[PDB]
């Protein structure tokens, strides 16, 4: 399997224009019948070229003549001796019943579905699988009427009819051009939710939420977050839906999230349904965030499509910040802001340091399907940001308007909208692209001096970043540096110099440069890095007693936060080297002091509170080393956590006691109240074993909604309380027969600090709600053993490695996509002690081996083992 490389891009040879598809659905056999009208821009001699995958082609004809001037090879149907124009018709066979991989056109329980971003549409006719290929879609849909009562497709319905026996079919069309990477077909039986909403100038949208029959309980949120989703963009970006219907179809069998076909998003069912006893409020706002999400790229993605798939963050990382921004106007941006930045910085960073780090535009891929990544859509988000920093909200907007009347219907590169950004706000963004091109997490160190004789303030501020795997070549980034300098008494000091205002967004352009600051009447305490300003690693040898005058005076609540993160840092590195030499935690007093302070500061938002007082995840602490001991982070997470309930536990119980809410609601103040509160009781948990006990089961006992159960549940696991055993069975008893609601609980599984736990995790394969066959499923149990539990999955004695091993030994034939996800944890061995390494490298090799070994893994296992 051959690498493809962005500079190689070249506008193709042949053009199609409209494309009319018939199905003749069954799951065992479907015939697709596919009429494209083309055009050749090439030269005269050039073949068209087709991509296809487990295709069984019956015909090709050419205006109507059977054609004999074409050949089929690997992965292709090449054509010759074509006309500049003509009408294409092909009929080919395909097998939904078979497709393991839920690639192409598949089954879904007893639904049909597609899924055919990136490079799924080739699975079900021969076509231009590329994205800079746009047509205008009919599809007309033929199917047994019992089994598939309804049958969807892109747009609107056009034509209809009944046929004998007992088949039916109904015709769509979307009068948009679009690649084919949008494309969708759905079919079956559904309970469906109506709604409607008008937009600003009074387009009227039909809205219908397709579930499995029984769930129609669980789908009204979704359905108010649509329409939420709808109001937002057109508030903030003045973007109205442009169609007529707006569908969605929540499916079991999904390999990702959510998918963003025009007119008829096809999304996973957890990011669908909800009610308060199956889902927590995280679900919730995950459900808002995504339904959102692929709303959004209504615009961004489809109205303005990607060239290429080296592209990809054009519209993710794009699309990732709107979501973002979306989440953030509704509900906490603080919160909002501080939970992108702990995916950054503890699960981005470290694909930017493994042998996958790509730059968020990508210059060499061999399987599209694994650039989907922390990189492409939260880095590139945070790209998306800066460029926003840089501009301000109306220059940003002035730039999205013109990309949009720019590129509309037409598909664009990265460096379209930037340069769109730069046309329209009058900023040079030209050294900013280099965000673009290089690979790799920057490293900013930052110094500073104050001169009492001259009042000035003086941050000498150096950056750069380290060579990755991909790239032996770096170059300094344009980097938006954000900072606030605080006096004695925790107010402002105006940034200025020679007379003048300065802004607070520091161009940070160079190797090394300095910034001097005038008329800075006191010693400040600084503020860096302001709402991450960039995705950078700072390093500046702050005191504790400057973050915890932070914590106390900061004016933005991320950087009341950070300052706690920073300050947690520092203790977690002295305990794990502590972990490894056999002794006990060490933590001073007046660090327990500033927790202390925030619990019982009664101007602090709950929220924020609540996001101070949740520990760093062991992936988040793996980010603070160059080698990763992953059991002793593991084991200074729970030290930390037992010694801070000790300490603070009067405090604990009263903040827990005083959140306690009788009514449930989905209301950002109350989730606020809820997460300080199930916060306090993780550490109470962790406390004295009775007490912990009975308050942790009671809880479970009495919650009124799954927040509450989870939250209970889950620390009776984390801490092993007595009640663990009963509770678990319990909530299996009630709820195994809800794989969605059974999936926080093979998390909890799979997350459990017990001794046994990967023994429990095998038995769980047997699990009555468990099977191999469902993404979902796989990805709660082994996903979340391998990916978050690092202490198990890396014992010592390589049993972790050998368990992944088996599995990917069968996913890796059933369903790449998965497996590829799955191989994650093994490809970052270089960061582990020689003998974890060892171990990985003979697992990895042992994969490499594979007969039939999928594209997808051999693109992550060569560049691991390099
Ligand atoms: C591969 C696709 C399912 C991903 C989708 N375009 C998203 O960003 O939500
Ligand atoms: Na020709
Ligand atoms: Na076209
Ligand atoms: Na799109
Ligand atoms: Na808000
Ligand atoms: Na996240
Ligand atoms: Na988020
Ligand atoms: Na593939
Ligand atoms: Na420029
Ligand atoms: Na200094
Ligand atoms: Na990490
Ligand atoms: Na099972
Ligand atoms: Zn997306």
């Amino acid at each position: 399997p051959q690498a493809k490389y962005r500079h190689d891009y070249r506008a193709p040879d042949y053009q199609i224009t409209d494309i009319d598809l018939t199905f003749d659905l069954d799951a065992q056999k479907t015939v697709v019948t596919a009429v494209s009208q083309a055009v050749r821009h090439g030269a005269s001699d050039a073949p068209l070229r087709l991509n296809g995958e487990d295709l069984k082609l019956v015909s090709v004809h050419i205006n109507d003549e059977p054609w004999t001037a074409w050949k089929e090879e690997e992965g292709a149907l090449v054509i010759s001796n074509l006309p500049e124009r003509f009408t294409l018709k092909i009929i080919n066979e395909i097998s939904p019943a078979a497709n393991t991989a839920l690639e192409g056109l598949y089954q879904s329980g007893d639904a049909l579905c597609t899924q055919c971003e990136a490079e799924g549409f080739r699975h079900i006719t021969y076509y231009l699988d590329r994205p800079d290929v746009l047509a205008r879609f009919t599809t007309k849909i033929i199917a047994d009427k019992i089994k598939y009562p309804f049958l969807l497709s892109n747009g609107n319905r056009v034509a209809q009819g009944e046929l004998e026996n007992g088949r039916h079919w109904v015709q769509w069309q979307d009068p948009f051009p679009k690649p084919c990477y949008l494309f969708a077909l759905v079919a079956g039986d559904f309970d469906v939710l109506r709604d409607t909403f008008t937009t600003r100038s009074g387009r009227e949208v039909a809205l219908e939420l397709y579930v499995d029959r029984g769930n129609l309980d669980r789908a009204p949120w979704a359905m108010t977050s649509l329409k939420n989703s709808m109001k937002w963009d057109e508030e903030r970006f003045g973007l109205e839906y442009d169609l007529d219907i707006y569908m969605i179809v929540a499916v079991d069998f999904f390999n990702a999230g959510a998918m963003e076909n025009k007119g008829l998003n096809i999304f996973n069912s957890k990011y669908v349904l909800a009610r308060t006893d199956t889902a927590t409020d995280k679900d919730y706002l995950d459900i808002e965030r995504v339904i959102g999400h692929e709303y959004f790229h209504n615009w961004t993605g489809n109205r303005v499509t990607c060239r290429d798939w080296f592209q990809l963050s054009l519209k993710e990382g794009l699309t990732v910040f709107r979501d973002q921004e979306f989440s953030s106007d509704l509900g906490s941006r603080a919160v909002n802001r501080i939970n992108n930045v702990r995916t950054m910085r503890g699960l981005q960073f470290a694909e930017d340091a493994s042998p996958m780090a790509h730059p968020i535009r990508p210059d060499m891929v061999i399987e599209m399907n694994n650039f989907y990544t922390l990189t492409v859509y939260e880095k590139g988000a945070e790209v998306i940001r800066m460029i926003h920093t840089l501009l301000g909200e109306e220059n940003f907007q002035k730039g999205m308007q013109l990309y949009f009347e720019r590129h509309d219907g037409s598909a664009a590169t990265c460096d379209d909208f930037v340069q769109a950004m730069e046309d329209a706000s009058n900023v040079d963004l030209s050294h900013f692209r280099r965000w673009y091109s290089q690979s790799g997490t920057p490293i900013v160190t930052v110094k500073d001096d104050y001169n009492p004789e001259t009042e000035q303030y003086t941050l000498t501020i150096s950056q750069r970043t380290p060579a990755t795997p991909d790239q032996a070549e770096k170059q300094p980034l344009h980097i938006p540096f954000a900072i606030e300098l605080y006096d004695n008494e925790g107010k402002v000091i105006p940034l200025q110099k020679g007379g003048h205002p300065v802004n607070s967004v520091l161009n940070v352009t160079q190797a090394e440069q300095t910034f001097v600051f005038d008329n800075v009447y006191f010693q400040p305490v600084p503020a860096l890095l302001c709402e991450f300003s960039a995705p950078v690693k700072l390093e500046y040898k702050w005191s504790d007693q400057q973050l915890t005058f932070l914590m106390r005076h900061a004016r933005n609540d991320f950087s009341r936060w950070d300052a706690a993160q920073s300050l947690l840092a520092t203790y977690i590195k002295l305990n794990v080297a502590r972990h490894q030499q056999g002794q006990p935690l060490s933590l001073p007093v007046h660090v327990a002091d500033a927790f202390r302070a925030v619990l019982l500061d009664e101007k602090i938002d709950p929220a924020l509170a609540a996001e101070i007082l949740t520990l760093p995840s062991v992936n988040e602490m793996a980010e603070l080393f160059d080698i990763i001991d992953p059991i002793a982070i593991a084991e200074v997470r729970e030290a930390l956590t037992r010694t801070l309930a000790t300490e603070l536990a009067d405090e604990l119980l009263a903040i827990y006691n005083a959140n306690y809410q009788s009514e449930y609601r989905v209301e950002h103040e109350d989730i606020a109240k809820r997460t300080l509160r199930n916060a306090c009781l993780r550490f109470l948990a962790f406390g004295e074993t009775h007490l912990a006990d009975v308050l942790v089961s009671k809880q479970f006992h009495e919650a009124n909604n799954m927040t509450d159960a989870l939250a209970a549940l889950s620390a009776a696991v984390a801490a092993q309380l007595p009640c663990r055993d009963a509770l678990m069975q319990e909530y299996d008893d009630k709820w195994h027969q809800n794989g969605l609601v059974m999936d926080k609980w093979f998390i909890l599984q799979a997350t459990s600090p017990a001794a046994n736990v990967l023994e429990t995790v095998r038995g769980l394969l047997q699990h009555r709600s468990f099977t191999m066959s469902n993404p979902n499923r796989i990805r709660s149990l082994i996903g979340a053993f391998a990916g978050s539990n690092p202490a198990a999955f890396h014992a010592e004695d390589g049993s972790g490695y050998l368990f992944l091993v088996e599995m990917l030994t069968d996913l890796n034939s059933r369903n790449p996509q998965v497996a590829s996800r799955l191989i994650e944890p093994l490809i970052r061995l270089k960061r582990y002690d020689a003998k974890r390494q060892e171990k990985m490298r003979a697992a990895l090799e042992q994969l490499k081996g594979l007969e039939n070994l999928s594209g997808d893994l051999y693109e992550k296992i060569t560049k691991a083992l390099a």
